[PDB]
């Protein structure tokens, strides 16, 4: 009768006439009600994205890092990567699908949001948000393209600096539509909150609306939908809400598993490959060990992804993985030509940087980067200040990243964008403890092995120790109790190969606070060792925890003098409160849905340590 609700006018690349139709109604329904000035489908080309990033330039949005090929800086409002798990929500009809109803506290394993509430939320916040800016339309596969476990998303956005890493962190554009013709996808809709003309003061040139921040999942509508934040996993949607919220709600109804873990491939002297995945939180290693470096003789470790792992068993019983990234968004700080060869080497070419320091010839700094700078060199940190090495301040934000294509690590997996994915034999857990937890012990079944993976704990960074079951506290897309119901079912599939489940501690220490472990490289060793024993070795001593390594059974050579009782002592007293911590953690937590087998695995282990 008018113009119907037709926004064809205001499109600037690409056309509502071509996209599929389901498609169609996302985009235009979002920008009826977001009230954009422009449309721009974005199609993943190479002058897209120059032209894009030129543009952030030419605003002060990001800046060009003149030391290297097509590498970027961006700066955030500090207020943007301030703690947002208090803003960060899952909706359903009924709050026990998210999360356990817990005996005693709150609950630490998520954040249910009622649909009424979140309705009250989005219309608070939503509507004409876009004012005076371009809506980018980002379609994206989660995985490689036609691989039957990747899954496609469309990710609305009015930030520029969201399109530049989505196309790094997915893959992304014209290809991507054309493979998704009329089937599903997963609906993400992401604005920075900041309307023109600007309500409030722009901070270093990083919109973003920190008093209504909220990033919701509504796993039932297929929705992501995250407002207030450009920064990180709020803003490019692909990163956790996807990849493991949404994803890990999929994989329940579905019979898949959605975590956080590491995929690397690696081959012994004999030229015998195998596949490891492995679970550690946040600040304790997964980007290190998947990029590692082996310091063994003969030994080569390949990376499959750093972060997240999709798998699914196949018809012939193997536990198939895939990595859906397409790059690293990978913690800065700490990653050195000594921690991290590889990552330093993938990363001096077409890399956005976020809050990171830059050195005056146009170079990248960050605490622990343990590279020297020249005489008379100087340092602008994260915040755009003049920084020293004798201040207080850190010249990197401690959380800040790199985000980097996976195609240019040179230790990339010649099967990392295989469609049907690689068979994982392994899947190993650890977190940071100082006290108390060997090097390496081995799961003695698998449901021992999945009561492992729920009873981690990790140092945070007097100190605290906390539960992070999976790795995965932040990122479950619904009730923990179902969540480990759903990886015990995996033993009643047909010709399922179990893989074998091993707990790690690189950070054990000594009484004067020194590691008893130099990990990083010298972690080929106990993979080494669980290689053996994938393999079937007689190379493990039964303790009340599990196998641990035989005396001798780990090479140790070139290390000198490794304190092997200490790193490998197992106490009594010790395990008797880990014991008691754990059984009253998954009372209080998990209450009426923790399942029979995991409450017999910690009867099974309270009674092998009664009995030391
Ligand atoms: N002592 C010791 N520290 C390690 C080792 N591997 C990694 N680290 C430390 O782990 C930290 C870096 O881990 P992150 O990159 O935060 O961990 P991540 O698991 O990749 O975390 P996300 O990218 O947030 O998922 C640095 O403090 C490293 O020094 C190891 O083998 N030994
Ligand atoms: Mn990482
Ligand atoms: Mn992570
Ligand atoms: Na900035």
């Amino acid at each position: 009768l008018h113009n119907g609700l037709d926004f064809s006018a205001k499109v600037i690349q690409g056309s509502l006439d071509s996209l599929p139709q389901e498609v169609r109604k996302f985009v235009e329904g979002n920008a009826q009600l977001c009230q954009p000035e422009y449309i721009h489908i974005c199609d993943g080309s190479e002058e897209e994205y120059g032209r894009l990033l030129a543009h952030m330039q030419e605003e002060g949005v990001i800046r060009k890092l003149k030391k290297y090929d097509n590498c970027w800086l961006a700066l955030t409002d500090p207020r943007d990567v301030a703690r947002i798990d208090s803003k960060t929500v899952i909706i359903t009809q009924e709050q026990r699908d998210t999360v356990p109803i817990p005996k005693s506290g709150q609950s630490q394993l998520g954040r249910w949001m009622s649909e009424e509430d979140f309705e009250k939320a989005f219309n608070a916040r939503f509507p004409g948000c876009m004012k005076g800016r371009t809506m980018y339309v980002i379609p994206f596969s989660m995985g490689p393209l036609g691989s039957p476990l990747a899954k496609i998303g469309i990710e609305l956005t009015d930030s520029p600096y969201v399109v530049a890493s989505m196309r790094i962190m997915t893959r992304m554009g014209t290809s991507v539509l054309e493979a998704l013709g009329d089937g599903e996808f997963i609906k993400c809709l992401h604005s920075v909150g900041c309307p023109l003309p600007l309500k409030k003061p722009l901070v270093n040139n990083w919109a973003c609306n920190p008093e209504l921040t909220l990033i919701a999942h509504l796993p039932d509508r297929r929705e992501i939908i995250s407002f207030g934040s450009g920064y990180g996993g709020n803003s490019l949607l692909g990163k956790k809400c996807f990849a493991l919220r949404i994803a890990s709600r999929l994989a329940k109804e579905e019979g898949w598993l959605a975590e956080h873990m590491l995929i690397l491939g690696i081959t012994n002297p004999e030229g015998k490959k195998k596949y490891l995945a492995a679970a550690f939180p946040s600040a304790c290693g997964k980007t290190n060990l998947a990029m590692m470096n082996p310091t063994l003789p003969g030994w080569k470790v390949e990376c499959v992804g750093d972060d997240i792992a999709w798998m699914k068993f196949d018809a012939q019983g193997n536990l198939r993985a895939i990595n859906p990234e397409n790059g690293f968004f990978g913690v800065a700080p700490g990653t050195s030509v000594k921690t991290n060869p590889n990552a330093i080497k993938t990363i001096q070419k077409n890399t956005i940087f976020t809050n990171v320091a830059e050195t005056s010839d146009g170079g990248v700094y960050w605490e622990g980067i343990d590279e020297p700078l020249a005489p008379g060199v100087t340092i602008t940190s994260w915040k755009n200040k003049e920084w020293r090495p004798q201040d207080e301040e850190p010249c990197a934000h401690p959380n800040s990243r790199f985000c980097t294509p996976a195609s240019q690590c040179p230790i990339i997996d010649p099967a990392w964008e295989s469609p049907e994915g690689v068979p994982i034999e392994g899947i190993i857990f650890g977190g940071r403890r100082p006290a108390g937890v060997p090097l390496v012990y081995e799961a003695l079944s698998w449901q021992h092995g999945v009561f492992v993976g729920a009873a981690m704990r990790s140092e945070a960074t007097g100190k605290v120790i906390m539960h992070d079951p999976f790795a995965m506290r932040p990122f479950f897309g619904y009730n923990f109790g179902k969540y480990l119901a759903h990886w015990l079912s995996m033993a009643h599939r047909p010709a399922a190969k179990l893989p074998k489940i091993f707990h790690v501690n690189w950070f054990r220490k000594d009484k004067n606070g020194k590691f008893l472990w130099p990990g990083f490289g010298e972690n080929s060793r106990v993979l080494e060792w669980m290689f053996g024993r994938i393999e079937g070795e007689d190379s493990a001593k039964l303790t009340p925890i599990g196998y641990v390594p035989k005396e001798d059974a780990l090479n140790l050579k070139g290390l000198g003098d490794v304190n092997v009782e200490e790193l490998f002592g197992i106490s009594k007293e010790f395990w008797e409160k880990e014991v008691e911590e754990i059984d009253k953690y998954l009372e209080d937590q998990v209450n009426a849905d923790l399942p029979y087998e995991i409450e017999r695995e910690l009867r099974a282990l309270k009674q092998r340590i009664s009995q030391m």
